[PDB]
């Protein structure tokens, strides 16, 4: 596109306060930045924020969310798409042009870990040119073993293809396969989609813990099998529903957008993978690690 | 096929009575007919009935089915395999020669949403050109949650590739996936996969509805992200089966030839898209379009 | 490799024995073994013990590993990661050099149906060359449909790709994807991924009879949409947890490294064959039978 030639917008840090017990105002931008996918590779990504997956965003069971989408792209419309929320896709989920903002209001009254992403057509090009993202809903009545739970990050699975390139998007294998983490708490690192950043910088914890991984698959185009190596999960909720509780799963099936809350215990010092074991997906990058020590620190 | 060549059977309606409190009758063909899978593009269809998927079969559990195939075919065997009874495969999914009929006798003792389709070798190649379909079995104790239903729909995912090419069926990605829909009472779409109608003729429903779909995802290679946009699954029931009782899911991973019962409900009026949130299989055709209103009428 | 060419290690037996009542000791091979994949196709494999997929491995809920892995390959570093087990992946799933060997420590706590596989880098290579197989861990207080099975099978689906192409692995579609059975009690067949052995010698049954599968897809890359034609699930423990529990299924999802204990009741003599839905994957290879007589025997 030759309005994004040389374009590298700087990324604007989300925007969210609650105005009211149950409402919540979000501000994000549609941006075009330059995302390192994997060492030396540059994708000029379409983004929420400036990040691909785009920031994170954590409301309440039962919170409206007022949010306002502002388009930084100079030429191409862009929108926003909740799983989260009941709306209308063709009155809430609309475009907003070049330049300009919309502001699109609607509730969240199911617990989960979902995803967002830009909806406007073609979709798949939005999605896969890197418009996606997480919205965790929390529990009203929180999970049944929240009090066995010590420490908590969020991860996220996406695909990369060739640049903005429909046929490779439509019938290609990704190129690459990554995780991303987002931060839930101060000090939690917050990373973009690529091959290398939870390699080098491993997620932390300490010996005997229980983890919780708050984790969405949001494709494009591929299913995940979740795994993390040296441990089993002791519980799943799938979607991050209470409800939907399994226990002691090697490996959790998501669907391209599904999601799950899931929980592992940690039981000795070392360095835990965490993989999809579609395994031609790992070798495409999609290995993070964990670092476990006697004390939680690296 | 050179026998096949200029042959367009019109499809013939399916056949069904009652003839005991558990014993229903059923008779299909097997037929060769044209149908149009994406605007201009005509697949000259192995189905049952002329249909593709073939028509929609809905028994009650409990019910045995006598079931003749008439095979229509001038030169292919086919035979049917229903996924929802008990059969011996090598005696009860066999065989109908051309011009010839051959009946079947099972039982249905199980409630759900299931696949059938030819069981002929090589069975990739009938189900690939169109020999897949539904049978609902409805269970006997109904489902805890159809007191809330207000209106009920059938979709059906399946995938086309290259005109009877067993190299693409194999190894290629598949040209178009696509939805149809099947109807369930008078006035209710009955459609065939194909990239459009359900875009151009969306399922019909009225705001603050609880919509029940039954889906299954007939394949035949791929694995469906089942996803309304909009909305959030109430409830989900794995094949069909009232035990298998999920809540609150964003998406539903069908495997091939999985089906489930799932419920939502629409808060607004407008247009809600339903996908295969495998993105390049939603761009390739499988998108169909909910359309609510304050009447339920267009 | 160039070490490997003309080598053929014959198979070795897998040792085990109970040394404690929650103690046992497992010793196995890595080792380079010929194996007939599809007729007239030998792959020269990385196999545990000179399978592929690798050895039967059953043991108790409770019970701690005490592992030794042989190398035998006479270049390449091999390990074992068990997904049963709770270990240091960077200290106890650590490679073992060629013609040495390693005893690794560590408990399966959790009941189930557990990939294991080597865990040499690149992973995908080691699985996708034949480094894959199944560990059983069995309840402490069994499953609540244990009274009604009247025999029980392992299955295992795997693919195989071009011989040790990395390419192939990351970014092609399986030339084959496969079943094999591993013997649980004297006389069972004990058979490598290949499509073909459990076409020619099916399974045995008897009309009537409840049969328990426990099944893993060990991948490397793809899912699986597991069927038993003529039937439907009774009831599916999901990685074969008891807690797990589906009823009613036709078809069962496993992801990459997916577990699941299923049972299903076979009503009339005949064969009934077991495949992947996805059926591609099942032309490719992955159909077995089951042949169920009047006595259960051929
Ligand atoms: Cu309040
Ligand atoms: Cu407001
Ligand atoms: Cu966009
Ligand atoms: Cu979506
Ligand atoms: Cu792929
Ligand atoms: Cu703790
Ligand atoms: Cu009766
Ligand atoms: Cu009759
Ligand atoms: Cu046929
Ligand atoms: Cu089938
Ligand atoms: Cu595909
Ligand atoms: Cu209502
Ligand atoms: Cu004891
Ligand atoms: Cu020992
Ligand atoms: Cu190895
Ligand atoms: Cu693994
Ligand atoms: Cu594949
Ligand atoms: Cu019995
Ligand atoms: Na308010
Ligand atoms: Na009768
Ligand atoms: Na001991």
């Amino acid at each position: 596109i030759a309005a994004h030639k040389g374009v590298n917008q700087a990324p604007v840090p989300l925007k969210m306060e609650r105005v009211g017990p149950h409402d919540v105002h979000i501000e994000m931008t549609a941006q075009i930045t330059d995302i390192e996918i994997d060492k030396g590779k540059i994708y000029k990504a379409w983004t929420f924020n400036g990040q691909a997956p785009g920031p994170l965003v954590v409301v309440n069971e039962g919170d409206t969310i007022h949010f306002t989408l502002k388009n930084m792209d100079p030429v191409v419309p862009h929108s926003m798409d909740f799983h989260a929320v009941h709306a209308s896709p063709s009155k809430d989920f609309i475009d907003v042009m070049p330049n300009k903002s919309g502001t699109f209001t609607y509730p969240a009254n199911k617990p989960g870990v979902f995803m967002y992403h830009c909806g406007t057509k073609p979709v798949l090009q939005h999605i896969a040119n890197g418009m996606h993202g997480v919205i965790i809903v929390k529990p009203k009545n929180g999970y049944p073993t929240d009090k066995e739970v010590d420490r908590e990050y969020v991860l996220i699975q996406n695909e990369w293809y060739k640049y903005n390139d429909m046929n490779d998007f439509q019938n290609g294998v990704p190129s690459y396969v990554v995780f991303s983490s987002k931060a839930l708490k101060p000090g939690d690192p917050n990373t973009n989609g690529d091959t290398f950043t939870l390699k080098e910088k491993p997620l932390l914890a300490k010996v005997g813990e229980k983890i919780r991984l708050y984790i969405n698959n949001v494709g494009p185009n591929e299913v995940s099998s979740f795994h993390v190596v040296g441990t089993v999960f002791d519980d799943v909720y799938l979607d991050g529903n209470p409800n939907n509780h399994l226990q002691g799963m090697q490996t959790v099936m998501l669907p391209a957008s599904g999601g799950a809350v899931v929980e592992f215990t940690v039981t000795r010092p070392g360095t835990y993978p965490i993989v999809t074991h579609q395994f031609n997906h790992a070798q495409k990058g999609a290995v993070a690690m964990l670092k476990v020590t006697e004390t939680g620190e690296d």
